[PDB]
């Protein structure tokens, strides 16, 4: 069976680390269901994208490379694809990438949306409100009988 | 559910400090259900906007970017187009601020409007008279009924 | 190399006929090297944020889904995060969307700024006007210089 | 609700001091419902114009300005096109104002009236004689049935 | 490079073909440099107010819009900021609209001025006098060295 | 520049025809600099006052108003104010106004002082020996010493 997953933190393979940090960090502040690409996906990416609610996207030093840029590019179009939910990617921004330090493709990617950072101390009422429960069940139901309808076709065939 | 938020101050993205300083202090006058830019909204500005009674435009130092500028323009268009209550913007002058030091541009498009200042002594009377409770219910009955009909149209769809 | 196209109008899937019409109407007022988003960009939407001067946004009937509301969105911030021309963004009106149905997210989005509309008959001046060659070469020369240094940043690495 | 408030003392924007010091001077000589421009109106002078009895010009070496050049005219004008009431304007003269330092403009357009001047020691006699009970209770039904007058248009539209 | 203008019409969206009809009739009359507000300067209303001289406030039955007493309010707390030139505002009256349907609140702000009206049969003289070219010319070199000063201050960024 | 003018006649807005028919026929007399108040003063009544050596004041069925009242009282208690001259207010009775029908207030402010009637036949001498050459001269002089210490005061600010 398929488990849903609150929050993914898509990452470059040397950022596990901090990936994982940032993930504690989170579940330390009442958000369940915690999940990083590297950890629970990877035994392709749309695989996680469709089996999370909230995408988060870890700006840093190391998530340049073009790779994120697709992988960005391909969850935003499915984001605007799928229905309902308008503002499910997250941008991230840990300690160890500064502010001026973000890469020009990615950071432009994501130039006019919140930015999450934890150089800012309204950190706890920034979660609070970007994690809403009422939106987040209605999320979970959202993908509940999306995978219905995809088992409905896989029985189909 | 979306709850309306009875004034919103907003601000750059170094003001936070002041901001909710300022509303500390409107909370200790008197007036609920405080509101500030990057507390209860940022997760555009449009939302915001239309969820708010009174807006409150906190002239500082940096807030002379013209992103200030273009913010100050969408909510004077968007209170003239919105039915009633043609005085809900109400413009802010703390102490960090000097009556001096206004930028040009913002206080250009603020020139024909009450100024709220603490330098002066008469604060008190002027947030008791500025916000009259009778005309935040109306406003608030009008911002239900608006959010009605914006429910219908969703339903509608 | 890259092109420098004057104005680039944004629009849906099944918008392209009126795109294309709207764009000889203009290439026949005078005003040169012009462009649709699903002609000489799409082979994203950043790749033609940043290599056009003026951005044209075709409210009508089908821009209403929220992945226009997303490329607003990203336009705007953008072009309040770049350097100078504080107006580059210009809504446009054809004859086959009416001015009653402009779409609510979209239409609240453009609610403060000027609206470009063929049913007014001051059309010709309206372009002339907004349209200024002295300021269309400033711009030109500001996106040469950032490209220069774009070249530059490549070289870099 | 609007309020009527008896009379009212236009001034400048460093003179609430002694605006209030004549405010309350007035109130200790019985004359009920005191009112000044900056204390409860500015939360426009046409509003405080329209809900006032008797305007107060208090003639001081601040209000040479023209903007109370301009605030003198409407008032003469409103009140000369309005209903009765030919003297409703008392021009005022403080302790702190010469009797020889008024301005020219302010004076001249105030040469042919009445002056209250506390240098006088008639001063009892001058406040309970321009301010007779009979006439204002005339001044208090003319305004409410204006205001009657004016929610009649109001539920018109 | 920014053109001073004689003089502008302020008028609503449906305004302006009375409006051009008005500025040709001005120009017939020997004033130049005319300018009406949705054709020279809408591609906010600020940027007219800084570059225009003596400002035209045609008084109609579509300017009642609290929208145009919002402009109103504006340009005259301009004028009275600025130095110098008290009477720049010259309201107007045309054949279209009598005197007697003015809008309550407009034509309440414009109560203590003088009204320029068509049916009147002195106009030749009216516009002779208003738009003496000394005082014009003053207003030119008023403006001309506010731009070389606005000139300067963005020169010092 | 300012001009003198040699006299002024006083009108409500339903007076101008019989104002100049007034002021043509008083220049056939072979007095020069005629004015009439809504032709060469209204683009406030100072404005008039201070730049006019004898004022005319015609009474007539229209000049019953209260606002022709305090025009009168103002121009008054100017020339007793300013010095020299005792005697430069001029009532008028015209034809199409009989001497029975004049208006008891505006009337009996002007009961101790001569009155200028086209009725008598002794017009001619009358305004003959009014208008003196030799004082209308001191009268220019005394005007234009006057501006000359206004233009001083000016320079002094």
């Amino acid at each position: 069976e398929q488990k849903f997953y609150n929050f993914v933190i898509l990452h470059a393979r040397a950022d596990e680390h901090i990936a994982l940090r940032v993930r504690e960090k989170l579940e330390a502040l009442g958000v369940p269901d915690g999940a990083t690409f590297c950890e629970d996906f990877q035994v392709c990416l749309q695989d996680a994208i469709d089996h999370s609610a909230f995408i988060i996207l870890l700006l840093t030093s190391n998530f340049d490379c073009r790779l994120s840029l697709h992988q960005v590019n391909q969850a935003m179009m499915s984001n605007l694809t799928r229905q309902g939910s308008p503002d499910c990617v997250i941008p991230f921004l840990p300690l160890e990438s500064s502010p001026a330090q973000l890469s020009s493709d990615t950071a432009s990617l994501l130039s006019g949306l919140v930015r999450l950072d934890e150089h800012s101390q309204i950190f706890a009422r920034k979660v609070a409100n970007t994690f809403k429960p009422h939106r987040l069940q209605a999320r979970k139901a959202m993908w509940r009988k999306e995978q219905d309808t995809r088992a409905l076709r896989e029985q189909s065939q």
